[PDB]
């Protein structure tokens, strides 16, 4: 109910509302890429985003979520380490102050400047409530961002951000590509987690792209322009919503490439 990013409200105090903080199998985690194993039972990951119907952006007093219709198979992802078909139902961002920090994921201990999470659900449990109370419910597809290069397909994105500035504002956003988000390799790394934050759920195949995106300077300094508050609360800016690197446990990462 409280729980946030500060310094009181932030990832160290999850656990005492959340004690699965503590769990077997949280997330995120760093990806140490000497010890992930090449596992030649992965099958190809199949990401078909062609019908993709985004619906609306939100300003969720934690991240901004750009919402999809799922009331269909029209974004599914599937193959890779996955049984069945998940769907596309949102994604958000997790960003920093700085251009060194923001990913959730780290990848030798490096830290990327932001790390997109398209979140999709199995639909073999009916509904995302459903699955989310499940061990195989979630898969959340993770990229990094580093910032070079501006990604145009990032752009409508943030063009629209100045319109959910605070929390619990919403704006349509109709006909969104999130294809354009995608680096040119789906080359990954995959191990079973959780929700990365409250309730921390334990129901996420995590698969982390090894690509990273490139997005502009200006692209991140808008999400940084982004606020925590609600209208008329006094500002806190929307930055450092990562949660840190987690224990991995009893955890193997596997990679779809040698
Ligand atoms: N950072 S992360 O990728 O691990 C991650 C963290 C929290 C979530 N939670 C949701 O998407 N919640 C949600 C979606 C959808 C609905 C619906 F509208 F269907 F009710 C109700 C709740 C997802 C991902
Ligand atoms: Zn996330």
């Amino acid at each position: 109910h409280h729980w946030g990013y500060g310094k009181h409200n932030g990832p160290e105090h999850w656990h005492k509302d959340f004690p699965i903080a503590k769990g077997e199998r949280q997330s995120p985690v760093d990806i140490d890429t000497h010890t992930a194993k090449y596992d030649p039972s992965l099958k190809p990951l199949s990401v078909s985003y062609d019908q993709a119907t985004s619906l609306r952006i939100l300003n969720n007093g934690h991240a901004f979520n750009v919402e999809f219709d799922d009331s269909q198979d029209k974004a599914v992802l599937k193959g890779g380490p996955l049984d069945g078909t998940y769907r596309l139902i949102q994604f958000h961002f997790h960003w920093g102050s700085l251009d060194g920090q923001g990913s959730e994921h780290t990848v030798d201990k490096k830290k990327y400047a932001a790390e997109l999470h398209l979140v999709h659900w199995n639909t073999k449990y009916g509904d995302f409530g459903k699955a989310v109370q499940q061990p195989d419910g979630l898969a959340v597809l993770g990229i990094f961002l580093k910032v070079g290069s501006a990604k145009p397909g990032l752009q409508k994105v943030v063009d629209v951000l100045d319109s959910i500035k605070t929390k619990g504002k919403s704006a349509d956003f109709t006909n969104f590509d999130p294809r354009g988000l995608l680096p040119e390799s789906l080359d990954y790394w995959t191990y079973p987690g959780s929700l990365t934050t409250p309730p921390l759920l334990e129901c996420v195949t995590w698969i982390v792209l090894k690509e990273p995106i490139s997005v502009s300077s200006e692209q991140v300094l808008k999400f940084r322009k982004l606020n925590f508050n609600g209208e008329g609360e006094p500002e806190e800016l929307m930055v450092d919503n990562w949660r840190p690197a987690q224990p991995l446990k009893n955890r193997q990462i596997k990679a779809s490439f040698k």
